[PDB]
């Protein structure tokens, strides 16, 4: 039976009897087949590394009070989903294995509040994407959401892992505005204008008075949010989506240095520009075996052979533009002007394609007007059993950055028998390189090959000044041991801040790589 | 002879000689005429009610730290400026009376980096908005700055007290990107991808992984801040600014229903858009006895003499417009279209109007282009002797609200034999009613009457569901008093950080209401 670490079998059992006397009897999971769904289900390294002890699920913010203040009572660890689909970050599975989940989305998922005229809605953990575009569609439906690829993850958690979508929204963070948090003790709290009784605007500004603190519960284990305000785009009169096709490899230094002067002003590129190698393209809408059955890496003429079957580039761009159709002709005027000039880049528009080639486009349209998706999990069938593991260092949006890291990514990638499926993202100012490191999940080999090749990857991409943004469970100690600049300066600092927040060290510890003092240098 | 509060004289001696045999003595001020240069120009309470015991400028990072230990060692409380410029807030005098100043400015004040591809400056806290503009416009002119109404503020401090301007990058502290802070034992560390030793993106994404911290840095003891980043807007190229004159008090409501709409989506709407009423604009070109020199309020005929000798309205809308020729016409035309259903509305742009009347429209036209500008100061010839307290309350942007405000605030200012000299501003979703309550400072009656109004304003407009965002050092207690949902939960999570990074009680105590343990609960 799953023991929490540094917890008897005694207090594990009062800590249970406790908890089911708060959320209900139904609500303190602790069977094999509830368990075995918060797994990893793309595990890195050994399959068993991230295991939960009993899964919890709480009614409302007083219940999650109480819970945490039982945690406390008996030294219980307590990790936090709100859907729990973080997946190629550890799904819903806890860094501390035998950690009790805290399932906040299942009993907590409630839109609270929609306003429409001033654009904001107040947000449970529970609310995915799906529920709040629907809920939009239904009663607000001048507003729509900002949406990472798959619509089944949740508003607040994908904020709470600083994760985005790709409209002018697409920084989650960012359009966060008021939370209320239960903090490692059981206190509860509001942030921003939401600390002041009766306010009229907790989701209007961000900031309150005094010392601004919502950041400090992203990629964070400071508290358990029970509630998050969140400013939501009104919908513009008209959006095209466009796809610009590169037939080079070579053409990612000009397709960079052409796309960060027309993202900086957030125009012409108005929307969050992405550019897909071949293989992120093709694996949406077709397996690997329909292009190479053989071992090793995928041969060149096996990428010609998807590129010229899909009517594809080895990169391809996709934009969105909004506004009155003479705006979008007259922007997208200047960006076929502008990436034009690179020879066999091909403009395709969202109204103009619709064969198999397009259905990334067509996804991309979606998921760019704020209307959520699932297309893309069809990456997923690409090899049996497929998993992938986050890596997304951030470099400076410049051609040359660019092909640095294509180059040393896909050179350890083929090393380490991976296919290299790439995307090059600019936010404003900075560029990610969102590599999905594709893996057989069944295959012990293929998990610690993987798990080998992403520290590598770490590594490299650090001693180059390239920092890793988001990471999995297993990487999350390695990655913030790169940011360690002044001796470890960082860590110190959030090591004094979670020990001050939470003495009895409960709250998901590790996240981030940052351990509460009973469990700290323990090697977990 | 000025000691700080918990400081025997002995251990004061013994700090002074400490903190000169780092800084020099030269940049240890101690003498009568050098303290009295941190005085609040603007008194509000009792003049002495914030004095600096010493003033000490460190050279570098290093010699911060040093200062911080040395002042752990003696229990010395340090105060923190960049300019010290914090006028209506209380300069650069210290919350807690006696504190040493920590003079970061003088030293401390270079540009170390400005990227002009990559739109960003790596700033030391002595920068001034008129040295950042200098620079850029000798070194990287495609860039601008954004500014306060006075140029001679620091770009960092200013930050660091989340101010604000008026250009589309008018959110200081969105814009903020990467610090150094010595923190309160005088450990050093870089926030965000700054953590990354030989980092290339310390200034292009502000977080970097794990808790995104840099918000409680600002308005904030927790630090003293070293280097800070700041992204730059490139220049458009062509701007206009235009002036909107209503005529009728009363206008308001609509004014600000038809404002929201416009500026929510950042267009057409571009700037920050600011309402100022008839007092605050005259009072740039005139002073009150040149329209009354009889007793009490202004009388109505007084404020008609003002809008028809000057040709203003009640209110005074001014807002700027960037690019083509053609889009400003086009927006303007929406602009004029959407303002001009209000009757009595009147539309001048700073290509039409040169008088009087448009000395404000030519400074609004320097300020909404990043030029830095002192013109403002002339408020402060209105009547004799003349201080400003901040008080600026955020509201919903709703015509009903604004009315709301408006008539309450004016109310009690002539009750309390303070002019009403206002503006509305609406950031994105949130207005603020910014009150510039000028008293003599050389009066100990009207200072009083200067705080017991501010302390009333504040309680009224808290009732009301109306937060202040920055106040004075006078009101810090009472302003964090009122976010005290959940029974003072957001002060006790900021008391719980700063004992725990500030074991000593040093770094700047009573700042935004937050006092370290040994000076919590004294009445100073
Ligand atoms: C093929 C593929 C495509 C993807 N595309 C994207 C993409 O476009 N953009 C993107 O951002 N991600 C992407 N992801 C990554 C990830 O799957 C999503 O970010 C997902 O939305 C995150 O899971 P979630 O929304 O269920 O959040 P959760 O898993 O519920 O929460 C995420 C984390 O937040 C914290 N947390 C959650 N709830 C709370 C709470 N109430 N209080 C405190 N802490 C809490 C925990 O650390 C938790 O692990 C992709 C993944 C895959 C496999
Ligand atoms: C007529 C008038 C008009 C004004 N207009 C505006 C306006 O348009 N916008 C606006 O924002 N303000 C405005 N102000 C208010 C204020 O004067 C400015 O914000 C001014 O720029 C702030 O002072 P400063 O820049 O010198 O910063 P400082 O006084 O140097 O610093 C401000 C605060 O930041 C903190 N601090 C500073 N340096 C550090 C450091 N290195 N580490 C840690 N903490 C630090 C301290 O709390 C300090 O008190 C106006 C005031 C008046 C009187
Ligand atoms: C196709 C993948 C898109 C993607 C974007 C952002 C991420 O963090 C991510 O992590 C797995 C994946
Ligand atoms: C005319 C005053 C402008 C102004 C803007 C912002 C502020 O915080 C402020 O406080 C003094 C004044």
């Amino acid at each position: 039976r799953t023991l929490p670490p540094g917890v008897s079998d005694e207090d594990f059992t009062s800590a249970l009897t406790a908890f089911r006397d708060v959320v209900g009897d139904e609500f303190v999971r602790t069977d094999e087949a509830e368990l075995a769904r918060f797994h990893d289900p793309y595990p890195v390294g050994d399959a068993d590394a991230h295991l939960a002890s009993a899964v919890i699920s709480p009614r409302d913010t007083e219940q999650v009070q109480e819970v945490v203040r039982i945690a406390n009572r008996y030294g219980i660890p307590l990790s936090v989903i709100s859907t729990g689909r973080n997946n190629g970050y550890g799904g819903s599975a806890p860094r501390l294995s035998g950690a009790v989940v805290v399932n906040t989305g299942e009993r907590m998922n409630r839109i609270l509040e929609v306003d429409e005229k001033l654009g904001y809605a107040l947000l449970e953990p529970g609310v995915t994407y799906f529920d709040l575009h629907e809920y939009l569609e239904a009663h607000a439906p001048s507003l729509m959401i900002d949406c990472p690829d798959l619509g089944w993850g949740s508003v607040v958690g994908n904020a709470l892992d600083r994760g985005a979508g790709y409209t002018p929204y697409g920084d989650h963070f960012m359009w966060q505005t008021g939370m209320e948090v239960v903090l490692p003790q059981g206190d509860v709290m509001r942030t921003g204008m939401g600390a002041l009784p009766g306010s009229t605007t907790w989701q209007l500004i961000p900031y309150g008075f005094g010392p601004y603190p919502d950041g400090m519960f992203t990629q964070s284990n400071l508290g358990i949010v029970t509630k998050m305000g969140i400013a939501l785009m009104q919908k513009p009169p008209a959006s095209m989506t466009y796809q610009i096709t590169f037939e080079n490899e070579s053409d990612l230094e000009q397709i960079v240095d052409i796309m960060l002067p027309l993202r900086i002003n957030m125009a012409p590129l108005q929307n969050v520009p992405v550019l897909r190698n071949i293989i992120l393209d093709a694996a949406v809408v077709s397996q690997r075996a329909d292009w190479y059955d053989g071992d090793g890496p995928l041969p060149p003429e096996a990428i010609e052979r998807m590129k010229k079957e899909l009517g594809l580039g080895y990169w391809n761009f996709y934009g969105t533009l909004y506004g009155p159709p003479q705006l979008i002709e007259m922007n997208y005027g200047i960006i076929k002007d502008a990436f034009g000039q690179i020879p066999g880049s091909r403009f395709q528009t969202h109204e103009e394609r619709h064969d198999r080639g397009a259905h990334v486009l067509q996804d991309r349209h979606k998921i760019n007007n704020g209307i959520p998706s699932l297309s893309e999990m069809k990456l997923m069938d690409w090899i049996p059993g497929a998993g992938h593991v986050g890596f997304s260092p951030i470099s400076p949006p410049v051609g040359r950055d660019a092909m640095k890291q294509f180059r040393m990514v896909r050179s350890r990638a083929d090393e380490y028998a991976k296919d290299y499926a790439a995307q090059f993202v600019v936010g404003l100012r900075e560029m990610h390189h969102i590599a999905l490191l594709l893996f057989d999940t069944q295959d012990a080999t293929a998990r610690n090959e993987t798990l080998a090749l992403t520290r590598l990857l770490i590594d490299e991409a650090a001693a180059e000044g390239y920092g890793e943004y988001r990471t999995h469970n297993a990487l999350m100690d390695q990655v913030m041991g790169t940011y360690n600049w002044g001796d470890g300066a960082l860590l110190k600092f959030h090591e004094a801040i979670k020990d001050a927040l939470d003495p009895n060290g409960i709250i998901a510890p590790g996240k981030s790589g940052v351990w509460p003092a009973r469990y700290r240098g323990k090697g977990l």
